[PDB]
């Protein structure tokens, strides 16, 4: 279950919480075709959000990605969106809603796979990565909610300090925590993670080679504007990961950002036990449907919040 029920209430706050069915995309990381026995990969949308009567409280979007091999998962959890409303003053801490959904989301293992071109089976070996951007944004989910007034701004590292408390909660025993700073120099950077011992300085990923072979492109995310960068002007074949990191840091949305961080945790070689959980599953059209009618909700306007949440609990 994916929230205890001292947050839930009996029915006081409730959820939204749906996937995409799980389709089919190619590799958000480059594959060379000479490689042998290249994988499949398949990608879920998870959208979460906390209800209280029928104001919306908070967001969470994040995307899972199966690299499926022979015999083994890489899997991908990468945040999209996290944000919050703030028409009404702070009941749950945010975090201790956050935490638990990311954690449900991260270990979900109750994909419907259909047969790549009855369902697939997965290797039971996964390789877990948690990859989280943090970003002090006004805006990212919720339009006009930034002068809401019980909405809470977190400066960057402010924002940084929370996702890692978040992050090192709900990746205990994990193989590594990175923090990368981009820009900042490491002795800065250590100081974000000097109390939690599992944690270092870098990021998860491939250290040599060509960058667009080892890092993933993941959408809205300020590391894959660089990256799609790259790519477009067909540069792929000669930036190396290294290279990569170093020009990161001079972006616009990295020098001139507030504490733009990337976070990224790894666990190797899980045992799975692949178990059904229903859930409600939904097309990627009525997904972005949903998505969409979200961007255009004023909310900073309990009459609109209300209606959008009517109009989703009606169908």
């Amino acid at each position: 279950a994916m929230l205890p029920p001292d947050i839930l209430q009996n029915g006081e706050f409730e959820t939204i919480y749906f996937q995409t069915n799980p389709t089919y995309i190619k590799s958000p990381i480059h594959i060379p075709k000479s490689t042998i026995g290249k994988p499949d990969t398949v990608k879920i949308r998870h959208f979460f959000a906390l209800l209280h009567q029928d104001l919306v409280v908070l967001g969470l979007e994040v995307f899972v990605y199966l690299q499926i091999y022979s015999d083994f998962v890489e899997k991908y959890v990468y945040v999209s969106k996290c944000d919050t409303v703030g028409l009404e003053k702070s009941t749950i801490k945010i975090g201790k809603v956050i935490g638990p959904v990311l954690q449900y989301i991260i270990n979900y293992n109750g994909y419907k796979i259909k047969m790549k071109n009855e369902y697939r089976t997965l290797p039971k070996t996964q390789n877990l990565r948690l990859c989280v951007f943090t970003k002090p944004a006004k805006e990212a989910l919720f339009p006009n909610s930034a002068k809401n007034p019980y909405k809470n701004l977190l400066n960057g590292q402010s924002l940084l300090r929370w996702w890692i408390s978040i992050i090192d909660s709900i990746t205990k025993g994990w193989n590594n925590h990175k923090l990368m700073i981009p820009g900042a120099d490491k002795y800065a950077t250590r100081k974000f993670i000097e109390k939690y011992s599992d944690w270092s300085e870098g990021h998860i990923f491939k250290k040599d080679g060509l960058a667009v072979q080892a890092i993933p492109l993941f959408p809205d995310d300020p590391k894959g504007r660089f990256l799609e960068l790259v790519i477009v002007e067909c540069r792929y074949g000669k930036m190396t990961v290294s290279r990569f990191y170093q020009e990161l840091a001079y972006r616009q949305e990295f020098l001139l950002g507030d504490c733009v961080s990337l976070i990224g945790c790894c666990k190797e070689n899980l045992e799975v036990t692949y178990h059904d959980d229903l859930v409600s599953t939904v097309t990627i059209s009525e997904y972005k449907e949903f998505m969409n009618l979200l961007k255009l909700v004023d909310f900073s306007d309990r009459v609109e919040v209300s209606n959008f949440v009517s109009n989703y609990r009606k169908s």
